[PDB]
């Protein structure tokens, strides 16, 4: 609500400076989030047991406990009461990254297969995550958003062009680059055609695998507020194909406040009902 932390003060209101408040008319009641990542810790008190685990993919079982950090915060910025954007959503863990981080390529396809399968009600999926360009993880993401299932994806951290990472690269997804509480693009965010609009993503402060808290830093982090916002908006209306969803995402956006975009199309997260092109519609 107050004292809030810069990420949820930034994407309710379009300009600085920073007000310090997150205003918020949804909270993803009736939402579910799939994080597809290193697993979520579902005893963290952020989530005040709105977080079950899915599946496995690491170690084949039922059990989608994190045992590096990553996942629950990132699960964290989605669904987190104190520095998650949508306080009411419902949290599901999918882990295909292991303790390390690391995965396969064919664990990660199965955690977005297992999503398309399983997903029940209003559904978004959080992809913070990349590596290599690979054809067939793109066939499962596309796959899995042809379903009805909206994908947000990091763009990466190389400051590099995301249509060479994968899945940032597939065109239905929202790939997600990440700025600071300056509206710099933050130097280190990938870049270019295939990144979708800016988020939160430097100095981003969320839960933590130990049942503590952590500051971190990434597109990994700007992807999960978008996934927040998703979840604000399936609760507003639980109808929207991804393709409407997207549409939202963009005609909401907050638009040229974004500095060094270095060809990334000048669009930053918005979380609020109301249209970006205010200026000159
Ligand atoms: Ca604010
Ligand atoms: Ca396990
Ligand atoms: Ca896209």
């Amino acid at each position: 609500q107050s004292n809030a932390i810069w990420g949820l003060d930034r994407i309710d209101q379009r300009n600085l400076p920073l007000d310090r408040n997150y205003n918020a008319n949804f909270d993803g009641f009736g939402v579910t989030a799939y994080v597809i990542d290193t697993g979520v810790n579902n005893n963290h008190e952020e989530f005040g047991g709105r977080s079950v685990s899915g599946y496995d993919f690491v170690d084949n079982d039922a059990d989608s406990s994190d045992c590096n950090g990553h996942g629950t915060h990132v699960a964290g910025t989605i669904g987190g009461s104190q520095y998650g954007v949508a306080k009411n959503v419902n949290i599901v863990g999918v882990r295909v990254l292991s303790c390390s981080g690391s995965g396969t390529t064919s664990g990660v396809i199965s955690g977005v297969d297992w999503v398309a399968q399983n997903a029940s009600g209003p559904s978004v999926a959080n992809m913070s995550l990349g590596g290599g360009q690979s054809t067939a993880l793109d066939s499962a993401v596309q796959g899995a958003i042809q379903s009805g299932v909206s994908f947000m994806l990091a763009a990466g951290n190389s400051n590099a062009d995301a249509c060479n990472t994968s899945p940032a690269r597939v065109p239905s997804g929202v790939t997600v680059g990440s700025t600071t509480s300056s509206d710099s693009r933050s130097s280190f965010s990938n870049w270019g055609s295939c990144v979708d609009l800016f988020a939160p993503g430097s100095q981003i402060k969320s839960a933590w695998y130990d049942g503590g808290y952590k500051t971190i830093s990434g597109t990994s982090m700007a992807t999960p507020h978008v996934a927040g916002v998703a979840a604000l908006y399936l609760q507003e209306n639980n109808g929207l194909t991804p393709l409407q969803l997207t549409g939202l995402l963009n005609s909401r956006a907050s638009e040229n406040k974004v500095s060094d975009t270095r060809g990334t199309t000048n669009k930053l997260l918005y979380s609020l009902a109301d249209s970006g092109c205010e200026p000159d519609c």
